[PDB]
């Protein structure tokens, strides 16, 4: 029995939209502690009988590139870290660390010899080196795919469960900006029992502070039940570093990092330094730091009180383990037998601590609150909110969901057969893996890196997006040729990839055309590959030489195809207009493929000497004052001009949207007898401060709502067919398209901030409805969350991460935003909603990156904008923080993530080609998704296993009968299965042996994984 995610508002003790709405965020000087107050507590709290038992736990923060790249960094301070680490735990049974990084600890693993490998495996067996996590990275919340977070999570865990017999069941997350109640959610299923984050609003910490709720039982926010909840640590203070980390006064602690008396070239900014410890201060010494953690220790609610020891990079130098472990000894061994403090202090790990309060709990010492709800926007202090990363760096942004779909599209196509060692499968599947995972770095996705790490980074995912190629064009090649005549030379590219939106037209020249002619070649065979678990039919479009193509399927039946111009936009710098020009020798083809659940589907286009029967051609409308010709080849239409002017367009029985004269949308009707609903694009920007601080890559510190683009009088191209219309019109900074296929337009802005320094470009859309205050917006693709607007915070406080979509709604009428990339945005208005494009910032905001934001480049954001009635919609109850999608608008969003793959093939001829693979594929329910589908085991082994990540999300009921599916078994969809297994959602635990070896299907707003075994 499914819990219903819709109709139960969750009782919890906190819910962060409720706890929002009443908290009044005053930013008080509370003194030593800046954002608190001045801690008290009782002295006769502790005693001989209830003692305080402390755990410092030695941690070292390692960016995987930030402002030196991962190599850079491996080379001048982690192989040294992690080398010292090694020495100085080995001979130090007593001393303790933990590890996070996994990316850096396989890059140091297998550079060491046997010896060593064995003396590490041995510190970790014995405890003294845990990791925390085991991710590759520790991912940025905001931005990020939830199925990228487990992609990076599982290459992490699987590393270590290989080399190290290790699967941590606590998580580390002292870094990201604000997080995400995704990361308990992912967490949870993969068997992790607590948690620990550090970044959330100073406003925040203090309220939850103040009621000892700094510990809890974090369930997603349509939980009614509590299975989903995670037990989680919020640490109380500003930073992770040990001046923030021993209690509430920083220029007491800064004196208990020894690293800062000076040969390391630190020191305490609060102007007192550290000092040896010796017998004769120690007495002082301690008094001094047990108060301290007394102090942090009544912000909890057990006798155990975890206390980090670290910060960035630290644990370097041997001279450094010794200053830090040294002193510590003598301040723990005079602490511990001073029976008045009643105090237990030792070098511990994270697990450790959490055990410890589990066991408190037992004990019946402490119950725990629960809470819903996520951790942004993250203020750091006063106004400084960090809401500019949700957009700084939007081109890599845009980069990160197109691998995160080609990993996905080559780990299912190579998933079907088992492959020889030679084809090299295998290894270019986990490089694809491992640097889409490095990017999740929460100075990757962010785009809070320097500029010459950000180039290495984009170059990592250009070599990944070339292994997913070369292995889905390998497995296209064995899927669609007969057994005996398939040959294989597993260098050679039997298809190219055709993307028709990456890097995208404008950005990069990077598509092939399709040659064709009676003097050379008179046909192509193309082949779309379907990743989604359910049949679907979409319009694709491929460059061709000649306007005179028709397509035909595999059974040689006839595809209607339009053809349409190949336009291309220019700053033409001698007129200073903005225009396109059509090509004279390449055109486009479009038409519908019908492509099987998991499958593929052949065409063949071909060539002719006249127009053909089954193919029309687009009419296009150049609308400007002063028109120059825009011949087109043998493009069989002329060109039309006119004056600027407001226009209307219908693609067959969908909505008809109404433009300006400057071609932005201004209305959408969506059926015949329907209102012409005000829906209007307009583009804006936001300046930078001149007084006080300065946008940067992490900071949004506008100065002032945005002010209006000014437009002039800009060019804007018409085309008009019958399968795919659209208006495309070139402002300043964007070429803004909206196109129409005869449902929920797709909108497209190339955008090119170029040398407008201190701007960032906001595309809002300004509607009629009623939403007042509220707006929704994703976490990770994974679910909606209510946001209210709140006046009593800045503007960049209300702006929130769009990672794939945002809508706002009254009683009967919504507006749907989907993205292929994540970006900042928000409702500042009722009836808004905006989305930053990109901005270029030409200062630092002092969080340590030293540079601004003036690395610009083309990119091509994508959209699906759906309007919907939604009066008859079974919605949630005022009171429930979530909110879901509809169907239309999450086919819209798949659309945009996870599109057809397109493949030309590249040889003139195909000996043994076929037309279809999957054709008997289940074509499951539309709300359930195969994430994942990765064959598990090498050619080698015996007995096959291949694992699978259903994800089941929940659309709203609004009447529409919309039946008739099957039932998807993964674990039949490979022959001779002998055995089916539900496991953890990195598949490394093994959690229900299934009867029949049948998968059940998961509940709306769940995610399983299942991995079946195979005999032959
Ligand atoms: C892996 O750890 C388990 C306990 O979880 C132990 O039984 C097994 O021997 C370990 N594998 C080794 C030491 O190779
Ligand atoms: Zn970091």
């Amino acid at each position: 029995q499914c819990q219903d995610v819709v109709q139960d508002v969750p009782n919890v003790d906190v819910q962060m939209l409720e706890l929002y709405d009443r908290m009044s965020f005053k930013d008080i000087d509370g003194g030593v502690w800046k954002q608190g107050w001045n801690i008290k507590y009782d002295p006769l709290k502790y005693n001989a009988h209830h003692k305080l038992k402390v755990f410092v736990v030695p941690h070292s923060h390692n960016d995987p590139g930030w402002i030196q790249t991962f190599e850079e960094y491996y080379q001048h301070d982690t192989k040294h870290i992690l080398s010292n680490a090694l020495r100085h735990l080995h001979d130090n049974p007593e001393m303790k660390f933990i590890w996070a990084e996994i990316s850096y600890f396989a890059r140091f693993y297998h550079d060491l010899g046997e010896n060593k490998k064995l003396q590490m495996k041995s510190i970790v067996k014995n405890g003294q080196l845990e990791f925390v996590t085991g991710g590759w990275v520790m991912p940025d919340e905001a931005n990020s795919h939830w199925r990228n977070v487990l992609l990076q999570l599982t290459e992490g865990q699987t590393w270590l469960k290989q080399f190290m017999n290790v699967t941590p069941t606590a998580s580390w997350a002292i870094a990201p900006f604000g997080h995400s109640p995704t990361m308990p959610y992912i967490l949870q299923k993969s068997g992790f029992k607590n948690m620990l984050i550090q970044r959330t609003h100073y406003s925040v910490k203090k309220e939850l502070a103040q009621q000892r709720q700094l510990e809890f039982l974090w369930r997603q926010i349509w939980d009614n039940k509590g299975d989903t909840a995670l037990f989680t640590h919020m640490m109380p203070f500003y930073s992770y570093d040990i001046p923030h980390t021993c209690g509430p006064d920083p220029k007491v602690c800064c004196q208990f990092d020894f690293k800062r008396m000076g040969s390391f070239g630190l020191s305490c900014p609060w102007k007192v330094p550290p000092r040896t410890i010796s017998d004769q201060n120690v007495a002082a010494r301690s008094d001094l730091l047990v108060d301290q953690w007394k102090k942090k220790a009544e912000l909890y609610r057990t006798n155990v009180l975890l206390i980090p020891l670290g910060d960035d990079f630290r644990f370097k130098q041997n001279t450094e383990w010794d200053v830090q472990r040294v002193n510590y000894e003598r301040l723990f061994e005079h602490i511990n037998s001073q029976a008045h403090f009643n105090v237990q202090a030792q070098f511990g790990t994270l697990q450790e601590y959490f055990d410890a309060v589990h066991q408190a709990e037992r004990a019946g010492q402490a119950e725990f609150p629960t809470l819903s709800g996520d951790f942004f926007t993250y203020a750091d202090r006063s106004d400084n909110y960090w809401s500019g990363y949700y957009t700084s760096r939007p081109y890599h942004k845009r980069m990160d969901r197109v691998l995160m779909h080609y990993v996905r599209a080559a780990e299912m196509l190579s998933a079907w057969h088992s492959w020889d060692g030679m084809a090299r499968i295998e290894e270019r599947l986990e490089q694809a893996r491992r640097e889409l995972s490095l990017f999740q770095h929460h100075d990757g996705i962010t785009g809070t890196a320097k500029t010459h790490v950000v180039v290495d980074y984009e170059q990592r995912m250009q070599e990944a997006l070339k292994a997913c190629q070369m292995v889905m064009q390998q497995s296209v090649y064995r899927l669609l040729t007969k057994p005996s005549i398939y040959s294989p030379d597993f260098s050679f590219s039997y298809f190219t990839l055709d993307d028709s939106r990456w890097p995208g037209s404008g950005v990069e020249d990077s598509r092939t055309t399709i040659i064709l002619g009676e003097d050379i070649l008179p046909s192509k065979h193309v082949v779309m590959h379907n990743t989604l678990p359910h049949w679907r039919e979409q319009l694709v479009d491929f460059y061709v030489s000649s306007p005179f193509v028709s397509v035909t399927d595999l059974a040689n039946n006839p595809v209607e195809a339009q053809v349409s111009p190949v336009w291309s936009w220019h700053h033409d710098t001698l007129t200073k207009t903005i225009h396109p020009q059509g090509s004279t020798t390449k055109y486009r083809i479009i038409f519908k493929a019908r492509v099987p659940p998991m499958g593929l589907a052949t065409y063949v286009l071909t060539i002719s000497d006249s127009k053909p029967e089954h193919t029309s051609y687009a009419s296009n409308l150049l609308l400007r004052k002063n028109p120059t010709s825009l011949p087109l080849g043998q493009y069989p239409e002329d060109v039309k001009f006119g004056d600027p002017r407001e226009i209307s367009l219908r693609v067959g029985n969908g909505p008809t949207l109404a433009f300006s004269e400057q071609g932005l949308l201004k209305s959408i009707q969506l059926t015949q007898d329907s209102p012409h609903v005000p829906v209007h694009f307009k583009f804006l920007k936001y300046g930078v401060r001149s007084h006080g601080d300065r946008s940067g890559a992490y900071l949004f510190l506008p100065n002032g709502p945005a002010s209006p683009v000014e437009l002039g009088q800009p060019v804007v191209l018409v085309t008009k067919g019958k399968l795919e219309s659209s208006v495309s019109v070139g402002l300043p900074s964007v070429v803004h398209q909206t196109i129409m296929r005869g449902g929920a337009p797709e909108i497209r802005n190339l955008v090119d901030i170029g040398s407008l320094d201190n701007t960032e470009i906001v595309m809002r859309l300004e509607t009629h409805i009623d939403s007042g205050d509220i707006f929704y917006t994703d976490l990770n693709g994974l679910q909606f969350i209510k946001r209210r607007r709140l006046d009593k915070l800045p503007l960049q406080a209300n702006y929130y991460p769009i990672p794939s979509g945002m809508f706002i709604e009254d009683a009967n009428t919504r507006l749907t935003l989907l993205t292929g990339q994540p970006l900042g945005g928000s409702s500042l208005a009722s009836g808004e909603l905006e989305i930053m494009q990109d901005r270029r910032l030409a200062s630092d905001d002092e969080r340590g990156l030293g540079q601004g934001v003036l690395d610009n480049k083309p990119v091509l954001h994508i959209y699906r904008l759906v309007l919907e009635k939604v009066n008859n919609c079974v919605r949630p109850s005022k009171l429930h923080p979530a909110g879901y999608l509809t169907s239309a608008a999450h086919k819209a969003s798949q659309s945009l993530l996870d599109p057809l793959d397109k493949f030309i093939f590249a040889e003139n001829e195909w000996i043994g080609a076929q037309g279809q693979f999957g054709g008997d594929h289940p074509s499951a329910r539309e709300d359930l998704d195969v994430s994942v589908m990765r064959r598990l085991t090498k050619s080698s082994a015996k007995t096959q296993r291949v694992g699978y990540v259903l994800h089941r999300t929940n659309l709203m009921q609004c009447g529409t009968p919309e039946e008739h599916t099957q039932k998807l078994d993964v674990c039949h969809l490979l022959p001779n299965v002998a055995r089916c297994e539900r496991t953890t959602l990195t598949f490394l635990q093994n959690l229900e042996h299934l009867d029949g070896m049948v998968a059940p299907e998961v509940c709306p707003m769940e995610t399983a994984a299942y991995v079946s075994s195979h005999s032959s």
